[PDB]
DNA sequence: GCTCCGGAATTTCCAA
DNA sequence: TTGGAAATTCCGGAGC
């Protein structure tokens, strides 16, 4: 039932990998955003429920490694 | 010149025992009456700086203490 | 007249 | 949206 990124709740199955919903309101304005991102760490940074807003670089990583992708 | 201790910005004056900007200045007022309970999702060496500073809460809070930020100054 | 600082009130921002 | 946190702006009072 968890999020493959920030292993919360899934609500459901979006752009390929199941997960949750804000980390599906996430992806999503990152990709036609054509963000930036830095992270403050090491780039390995934890990726969980009240962190996930913490690193939108490692975030945006974890989202695309999981698979994430606009298609269908 | 003119530079934060601690987001590395451009700083306001002398705030709380430290030469601080302005950012810092109300972030480290926000964090002391509030919780600390903050996370770091790193090591707890996390950069911080103007892009960097709004990620970390957590270490940000810790460097304006290790700067010797205090509200009665 | 000014400098300097705390700080409240306001606006900007964004996640969920 | 609905509400919490970030940040710039602005004002009160101690000084000088
Ligand atoms: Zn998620
Ligand atoms: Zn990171
Ligand atoms: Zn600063
Ligand atoms: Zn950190």
């Amino acid at each position: 039932k968890l999020c493959l990124v920030c292993s919360d709740e899934a609500s459901g199955c979006h752009y390929g990998v199941l997960t949750c919903g804000s980390c599906k309101v996430f992806f999503k304005r990152a990709v036609e955003g054509q963000h930036n991102y830095l992270c403050a760490g090491r780039n390995d940074c934890i990726i969980d429920k009240i962190r996930r807003k913490n690193c939108p670089a490692c975030r945006y990583r974890k989202c695309l490694q999981a698979g994430m992708n606009l298609e269908a």
